[PDB]
């Protein structure tokens, strides 16, 4: 009876899907993975490949779902099939905590910019005014990118970067006052010794500007959909995502109802 499933990932976006030994693929994503397919009572096996083919090879029956820290979007949606999503963009601010700006009171409230958008709105001026004339430090071209350009721009100096790691390097020595990144990547940054004194300060943020991650599947296979967005609907309502958002992230990915069917 039970189906037996191909899942395809990248194996190199740590702590989402990394690699192992000599083949042992973990990660949020994984984890995930093992408990959705728990839940829809399926035999699965994980497989990490070069992202350039993942996609013809998924079009192409080699693979059954891809689970890659895929945003949706509307290109994607053309050529291939999306189960509701499992994680939610969070972006969030970090500052060293020795600064004065350390402490921005707005510890820890998490704001939705589509349900909540009056609290954010409210948030992001206490914000602009605490960072008004700080030299704020981001990665070029993302969803950080953007939302620091329509909100942060003329309170604060703006410095694009090429990857987090090179503006945390930045923040650390002074040349910075402040990032704003992915909450995944920057409380995983944080971690790291050269990294020592850094801390999330301030908000987090979600919505659907910043994106959302779900699993990319044959646009005619509707029944592996059905199958998927129903283990992720009891997933998120069982408090799964949740668990392994908080274990593998320090933060919590969970998205809302309205991303639904
Ligand atoms: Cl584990
Ligand atoms: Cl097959
Ligand atoms: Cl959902």
């Amino acid at each position: 009876q039970e189906k037996s499933i191909t899942i395809a990932t990248e194996g190199g976006y740590a702590p989402w899907n990394f690699s192992g030994p000599g083949g042992k693929l973990d990660g949020f994503e994984i984890d995930l993975a093992n408990a959705l397919c728990e839940k829809m009572k399926a035999k699965c096996q994980i497989v990490a490949q070069n992202w350039d083919g993942i996609m013809p090879s998924l079009t192409g029956k080699k693979y059954d779902a891809i689970m890659a820290a895929m945003s949706v979007t509307p290109k994607r949606q053309e050529v291939i099939g999306f189960s509701i999503p499992y994680a939610a963009g969070i972006n969030g601010f970090a500052v060293m905590g020795d600064s004065k700006l350390a402490e921005m009171p707005g510890l820890g409230e998490t704001y939705s910019l589509d349900s909540q958008a009056d609290a954010a709105k409210k948030a992001i001026a206490d914000i602009s005014s605490f960072l008004n004339g700080t030299t704020v430090g981001v990665q070029g071209s993302t969803t950080a990118s953007t939302f620091l350009d329509k909100y942060f721009k003329g309170s604060v100096d703006i410095k694009e970067y090429k990857s987090v790691e090179e503006h945390n390097l930045d923040l650390t020595s002074g040349r910075l006052d402040a990032v704003l990144a992915n909450a995944t990547v920057l409380a995983a940054a944080i971690e790291k010794p050269e990294m020592k004194g850094a801390k999330l300060v301030g908000p987090l943020f979600s919505g659907g500007e910043f994106g959302v991650v779900a699993v990319g599947l044959r646009k005619e296979d509707t029944a592996l959909k059905a199958d998927f967005d129903a283990a992720i609907k009891a997933a998120s309502e069982d408090g799964t995502i949740k668990t392994l958002s908080l274990k593998w992230f320090k933060v919590d990915v969970t998205p809302q109802h309205h991303h639904h069917h």
